[PDB]
């Protein structure tokens, strides 16, 4: 019902994308 990304899915996706986001100032 309510979950699209499990803990590992989010932790992978979220953190990797976080880094992508971070590079916007580089």
């Amino acid at each position: 019902k309510k979950k699209k990304q499990s803990w590992y899915a989010a932790a992978g996706d979220a953190i990797v994308s976080f880094g992508e986001g971070f590079l916007n100032a580089w």
